[PDB]
């Protein structure tokens, strides 16, 4: 579920939670950009922000 073109992957190759780069990219309402796998794994264990520790209602 990435909006995003795969150019702003590319432009910040860096993950906050599983590290690393790779392809997807989302961006969540915070101001955070997550992978879509690492996103969705996120979304399954927790709705919070990883770094904002904020809920995102939406
Ligand atoms: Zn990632
Ligand atoms: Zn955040």
């Amino acid at each position: 579920a990435v909006a995003t073109p795969e150019e702003l992957a590319v432009n910040n190759d860096d993950c906050a939670i599983c590290w690393d780069s790779m392809q997807a990219a989302r961006k969540l309402p915070c101001g955070h950009l997550f992978h879509n796998s690492c996103l969705r794994s996120w979304l399954e264990q927790d709705t919070s922000c990883p770094t904002c520790r904020m809920s995102l209602n939406i």
